[PDB]
């Protein structure tokens, strides 16, 4: 039968219950793995994330000084790239970022402070998240406008490595595109499309989320800029994506929903969207395809969905 779905914005809190409890830092493989100090640290970040209740401030964390330095090299690495391979949109709200949020070398930006910049721009909000949320309740936080966000940061022993989302890659990587009203709609209509959803179409629309999200390019005046979160935050893919390496592709839904990637190299292929205008129209006649006996609607008055 029809799988279930939150409909109004408190039911998210019954994803905390359905997060991969074994989470990446477990592995041999992770930077951090022997560091039983790092340990407990994202234990503690992960009782934070499983406590939270929608509604309440999100805690505020005193990070280690530790921990400010491996952001405050993340941060001025990434910076000098985004004046020329960032799109208009990224670069036009990092200084508000900056004078409001606390987007400095010297200090790691706490979250509520950036979830109500979020919500004064488009009511965007976000939630500290775990470990591993699934793709379906991941896109499913979108529908709401709601962005599950990690509060932890990255092993210190290499700063311009990490194998799963942290804090840099939120902040520097998601967080500005948040901002513009059109691709917080664009966002939106995604998560919109998988409310019920069969298992396999989740999975297509995590690929779409993939290309687009993450790894998305756009096209800007004749020129080509990154938009994606996971290029955004990686200094060598950032440099690679705009070379003459890459195979570059229009993005097509029903061709990328079906494109095969691997999160270990960099992307041998991106698609281009036209506009998150574009991209959204496109999100939403892709949704029409997708077999769910129903039909959904988000009233931001009330924040719940509409089932038609
Ligand atoms: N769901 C696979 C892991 C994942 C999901 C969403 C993201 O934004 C990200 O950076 C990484
Ligand atoms: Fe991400």
């Amino acid at each position: 039968t029809v799988p279930w779905f939150p409909r109004t914005i408190q039911e998210l809190d019954r994803f905390a219950n359905q997060i991969l409890s074994y989470g990446a830092e477990l592995d041999a493989d992770h930077p951090g793995f022997k560091d039983p100090v790092y340990r407990a640290r994202r234990k503690q970040f992960a009782d934070i994330a499983y406590n939270y209740r929608h509604g309440q401030p999100i805690p505020r964390v005193e990070y280690m000084e530790e921990e400010k330095k491996t952001w405050g090299t993340v941060f001025k690495t990434l910076k000098s790239l985004y004046k020329t391979h960032a799109c208009y949109e990224y670069n036009h709200i990092f200084p508000l970022l900056e004078k409001y949020c606390g987007f400095h070398e010297d200090n790691i930006p706490q979250l509520e402070d950036v979830s109500q910049f979020l919500q004064t721009c488009t009511g965007f909000r976000l939630r500290p998240v775990a470990g591993l949320l699934s793709s379906r309740d991941f896109l499913g936080g979108l529908a709401f406008r709601v962005f599950h966000c990690t509060q932890y940061i990255r092993h210190g022993s290499k700063p311009m490595y990490t194998p799963e989302p942290d804090i840099c890659h939120e902040l520097l990587g998601h967080v500005p595109l948040f901002s513009d009203r059109s691709f917080a709609q664009f966002s939106q209509e995604i998560g919109l499309a998988s409310l019920g959803a069969p298992d396999e179409y989740i999975e297509k629309l995590a690929t779409i989320y993939w290309f687009t999200v993450e790894f998305g390019l756009c096209k800007q005046g004749d020129s080509i800029k990154a938009y994606g979160a996971g290029l955004l935050s990686s200094f060598g893919e950032l440099q690679y994506c705009l070379s003459e390496k890459p195979k570059l592709l229009p993005l097509e839904l029903e061709k990328t929903a079906i494109q095969n990637y691997t999160v270990t190299e960099f992307q041998p292929l991106y698609y281009v969207a036209e506009s998150f205008n574009d991209a959204k129209e496109k999100v939403r006649n892709f949704a029409a395809t997708i077999p769910r006996p129903f039909s959904v609607r988000y009233d931001p008055y009330t924040q719940r969905i509409e089932v038609l």
